[PDB]
């Protein structure tokens, strides 16, 4: 029948300990290439993804930063197209708190990693591209979000203990 935007999850770890559970509308019927690539970073169905990696960079008051499960710093990252991959569109905006969109190193560089606003960054429009939304657990985002600091560096490890399709 008809798609069916996905729902992901990540269950969200402190120094170990779980904190909760953050889950994503991925919209694949707007941007379907980028909405398949964090769905099937998020099951590992490719043998790779976003299982056991941390949010590197936080930011209160902007945002949240993971997705580097090769280097874990914000330098590594992959895509599962064996490549870095097109800005699809820029249709969807930063509106506010929950978007999630692509991190990326210029025009058409797309891997795997990503951030989650926790406000809205709307002069990222039309350079990030938006692809999905937190849809349950954005007080979960807020909780992780204390663990940052102003240049981004967390006071505590926080880890995507487990992730995949609801
Ligand atoms: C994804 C890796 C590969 C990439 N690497 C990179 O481009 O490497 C060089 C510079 C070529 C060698 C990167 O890091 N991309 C950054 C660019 C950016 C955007 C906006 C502001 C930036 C940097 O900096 C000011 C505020 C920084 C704190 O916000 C952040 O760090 C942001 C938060 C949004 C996601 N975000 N990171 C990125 O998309």
């Amino acid at each position: 029948g008809h798609m069916v935007n996905p729902t992901v999850f990540f269950d969200i770890a402190v120094d170990g300990e779980p904190l909760g559970r953050v889950s994503f509308e991925l919209f694949a019927d707007k941007v379907p290439k980028t909405a398949e690539n964090f769905r099937a970073l998020s099951t590992g169905e490719k043998g790779f993804g976003y299982k056991g990696s941390c949010f590197h960079r936080i930011i209160p008051g902007f945002m949240c930063q993971g997705g580097d499960f090769t280097r874990h710093n914000g330098t590594g990252g992959k895509s599962i197209y064996g490549e870095k991959f097109e800005d699809e569109n820029f249709i969807l905006k930063h509106t506010g708190p929950g978007i999630l969109s692509m991190a990326n190193a210029g025009p058409n560089t797309n891997g795997s990693q990503f951030f989650i606003c926790t406000a809205k960054t709307e002069w990222l429009d039309g350079k990030h591209v938006v692809f999905g939304k937190v849809k349950e657990g954005m007080n979960i985002v807020e909780a992780m979000e204390r663990f940052g600091s102003r240049n981004g560096k967390t006071s505590k490890k926080i880890t995507i203990a487990d992730c995949g399709q609801l």
